[PDB]
DNA sequence: CAGTAC
DNA sequence: GTACTG
């Protein structure tokens, strides 16, 4: 049909945005059924046509404590010590959530580790994931997971899922960032920047050095940040509350 | 670049 | 704003 709700059609395929959708509309495809038959697809946007109904709907509140259940129980089996916590719209306390987002790390420092490729593998075995996205092993001590879950029963959608694990020295931040919201993360980092600090998914830095078009040409050094509350302390600011984050 | 995560 | 893989 018309170019605007057909580029909106598109572009809610996971794996696709405007220059996909605008080059899709050049090829002459106007429905997923186009995308599904002629078009080259990216195995990641493969899955997100294929799902493309589920992953339109937003999960209640007490779906996602299932999931983030699921995968906690699933995590514990290898270590009874590792801690889980879904972050993102959950827990800013929204009533739906577009995805799961649980982060996983262990109090001693150590035992995170080795955690991510069982567990997944643990997962798969239970028929809970159905689908891989994207891994990330490269981000430092940082693994990050992003695919679809599906829960047992009959009347289950698909679900979008990403499962995250941490060094406990990274905790705090890597809570920070994941559980945002997007507005609210680009604000604090835009504050740090402006009193000479850094703020990752990994660490907050302070004498950070930065040069006259402001561009970063040196890292500071790390601060230990046990908590959350902590990030907030050292770059001035009144502490806010998940639920208050939702910018 | 493009798309994605918050 | 920061930062990952497709």
């Amino acid at each position: 049909s018309e170019s605007v709700p057909v580029l909106e059609l598109f572009s809610n395929i996971w794996g696709a945005g405007t220059k996909t959708a605008q080059m899709w509309y050049q090829q002459g495809f106007r429905s997923l059924e186009d995308i599904r038959s002629q078009a080259s697809l990216t195995t990641q946007q493969a899955i997100g046509l294929k799902h493309y109904s589920d992953f339109l709907e937003r999960m209640p509140r007490e779906e996602a404590t299932e999931i983030e259940q699921t995968v906690q129980k699933a995590a514990q089996a290898f270590n009874s010590g590792l801690l889980c916590v879904a972050c993102g719209s959950y827990r800013r306390g929204k009533a739906t959530c577009g995805d799961v987002d649980v982060l996983i790390t262990h109090p001693d420092g150590r035992s995170h580790r080795g955690i991510f490729s069982r567990l997944l593998d643990s997962l798969r075995q239970e028929g809970f994931l159905t689908d891989d996205l994207v891994s990330q092993e490269e981000n430092g001590q940082q693994q990050k997971y992003l695919g679809v879950c599906r829960l047992p029963g009959p009347g289950r959608r698909h679900r979008r899922l990403d499962i995250i694990v941490v060094p406990y020295s990274e905790f705090a931040c890597a809570l920070l960032y994941f559980t945002g919201s997007a507005h609210f993360n680009r604000s604090m980092r835009a504050l740090a920047k402006t009193k000479g600090m850094s703020l990752s998914e990994h660490a907050l830095s302070t004498a950070v050095v930065r040069n006259t078009h402001g561009c970063k040409v040196g890292p500071g050094r790390v601060l230990p940040t046990p908590t959350e509350k902590d990030v907030f302390r050292l770059l001035g600011l009144p502490y806010r509350e998940p639920a208050e984050r939702d910018w």
